[PDB]
DNA sequence: GCGATCACGT
DNA sequence: TACGTGATCGCA
């Protein structure tokens, strides 16, 4: 039983409570709060949001840091409250983040899934209450109130077993001193948003739309007919049946038309390069021009991404609506999209700082490979140095292609692709790709020892850990299916690297946020993109940020090799180059 | 709505 | 044959 409360009472304002501030819209920015549940020592309460959020006592309680609250996904509630001008403070336990740390593979995305991990089932899955997709809807107050109170009661009951297991895992500080403080920082970043120059995007979209119209009609003349170029099935009929082009790779449905195969088909027919060009432009047009414009808020002309802090199995952040971690950078045609991301105030600039090879540096530290550590202590170009060692040549004799291949090997450790994926990366036979790995391991015997030892440790312990004690369980490491086992082995290798790099960037973000307030700067964190932090700040703060930001990021952790940070500022994201 | 394909980032 | 998000198409 619970109290369907008409008025906020003092007993609802205890200094420890499980709190539910329910935002049902997936995108919680400027989104309705549909109800509020409080469970504490005095009872279980349901409050109507129009009532509670108009009560000065309740609002003050929400903002009192000394009034401790346990929640699930507090960032959703905090951001939704920010859009109403209300601060949420004192969240001392976030069940979503706790469950994520305990086992990222469970996919915990509602209270019921977290509660199941502790054999607590007195709460329904959110999707059973709200429905899915089209039929999604807020239910009537009795149904809604019961659900919110049950979620709050679950959070109340589950704090102690989650904290206990975190303590046993040595993840208590990881939760309380890293992920939870980071959650508040992400909330501010999402709420601030990034200003977009929508007229420049529209101008880009106009230039693409005319270039698409031209490549499109060229393709139809080359195909002798019109067809849906965006339809991989139809393009497959044109290329492989009508034009008799050789089939170099298959997919489950039919023949591949990936940029992979197309480049190898270009010498056979004029249409292929035009198809490729059409795919480039259409990717920019559909995903990046039209995609961004769809999610710019016309009130603020900002995009307000949502960082998902409890999703990746490595501890990396992901971001959605829009995903700003895949804005093109590699090709100039697509890099120019970043010119659309501008400072949100006049006479401010974008400041971007990025770790140089943090993943390989983490590997050098974790593997204690003398050669790799020395390379970073010498601040060498790691790809050039790797080519020198693999091919047994001096720096003067590294060709561009030798560096490209060494870079692909290093790439294949940072991500832990298969030797098959290396072979395919370098368009080289699987066997020659294998003697590349072997030459690498004789030049870097500490990395080899690390790969072997971490695989054994994953098998023996059942999981691998990162520098800050994030863990990833790898049950497939004992599998008899070769492909399933190999992937688990690669994850055993890659996760302490990628996850430790993620850990360092998170600590840097926390340290930078504290330092920015210490220094009384107006600079504000806007975006993290895996290895980069992007800020905006008055132009009068650039010079201080050039010293402060790299210092904070480089001192976030002490490794056996230096951390190196490159930084740039400019009038747009593009120009912060 | 779902699976399959493709492609973008780190 | 890292970690993802998202657009499109084709099918029921």
């Amino acid at each position: 039983a619970f109290t369907l409360a008409d008025r906020v009472t003092e007993e609802m304002l205890a200094d420890k409570a499980a709190l539910v501030v329910e935002v049902v819209e997936e995108n919680y920015h400027d989104a309705p709060i549909v109800g509020i549940a409080v469970v504490n020592e005095h009872g279980r309460f349901f409050l109507r949001p129009e009532t509670a959020l108009a009560d000065p006592q309740f609002v003050a309680w929400l903002g009192d840091e000394t009034k401790k609250k346990s929640m699930f996904d507090s960032k959703r509630a905090a951001v939704a409250l920010k859009w109403k001008g209300i601060e949420l403070c004192g969240v001392s336990f976030d069940l979503l983040l706790a469950a994520y740390l305990l086992d990222p593979a469970q996919g915990v995305d509602d209270v019921a899934a977290a509660a199941k991990m502790k054999q607590y089932e007195a709460v329904r899955p959110d999707e059973a209450v709200y429905g899915k997709g089209a039929k999604r809807a807020v239910p009537d107050e009795p149904v809604l109130a019961e659900h919110l109170v049950r979620k709050a009661a679950a959070i109340w009951a589950l704090e102690r077993p989650f904290l206990d297991e975190l303590r046993r895992n040595e993840q208590d500080r990881l939760l309380v001193e890293l992920e939870q403080p980071l959650s508040s920082i992400l909330a501010e970043m999402e709420f601030a948003g990034v200003k977009v120059d929508t007229k420049r995007l529209e101008q880009m979209g106009e230039e693409l739309a005319e270039q698409l119209r031209t490549v499109e009609q060229r393709i139809y003349e080359l195909a002798g007919q019109e067809f849906n170029i965006n339809s991989p099935k139809q393009l497959g009929v044109i290329l492989f049946e009508k034009l008799q082009l050789p089939v170099l790779k298959k997919t489950k449905t039919g023949y591949s038309t990936s940029a992979d195969v197309l480049e190898k088909l270009a010498p056979y027919h004029e249409i292929v390069e035009n198809i490729l060009h059409y795919r480039q432009l259409g990717k920019l047009q559909s995903t990046y021009i039209e995609g961004l414009l769809k999610v710019v808020r016309p009130d603020t002309k900002k995009v307000h991404t949502i960082f998902n802090q409890a999703l990746t199995q490595t501890g990396r952040l992901s971001s959605t609506e829009p995903n700003l971690q895949n804005i093109p950078i590699r090709l100039e045609e697509g890099r120019k999209i970043r010119q659309a991301f501008v400072p949100s105030e006049s006479d401010w600039l974008i400041f971007a700082a990025d770790y140089s090879q943090i993943e390989l540096r983490v590997l050098a530290h974790i593997a204690e490979d003398d050669n790799l550590m020395e390379a970073f202590r010498r601040d060498l170009d790691i790809h050039t140095k790797t080519a020198m060692d693999i091919f047994q040549v001096s720096e003067d004799e590294v060709t561009p292609n030798m560096r490209r291949q060494a870079k692909a090997v290093n790439f294949g450790i940072v991500y832990g692709i298969s030797d098959y994926g290396l072979a395919q990366n370098l368009n080289i036979s699987r066997k020659e790709a294998a003697e590349f790995i072997e030459r690498y391991f004789e030049s870097f015997p500490g990395v080899k020892r690390y790969m072997e030892n971490i695989v054994q440790e994953a098998k023996q312990k059942g999981y691998v850990t990162t520098l800050l004690h994030r863990r990833r369980y790898l049950p497939d490491i004992t599998s008899r299916n070769f492909n399933v086992r190999s992937f688990a082995e690669r994850m055993a290798m890659n996760t302490p690297i990628q996850g430790s790099a993620a850990d360092i960037i998170k600590k840097a973000m926390i340290d930078l946020n504290a330092r920015l307030k210490e220094e009384r700067l107006q600079a504000r964190l806007l975006l993290q993109v895996h290895d980069e932090l992007i800020l905006e700040a008055p132009k009068e703060e650039m010079e201080r940020l050039c010293r402060l930001v790299p210092e904070v990021m480089e001192q976030a952790v002490t490794l056996r090799v230096p951390l190196k940070v490159d930084y740039h500022y400019g009038s747009t994201w593009y120009d912060a180059k």
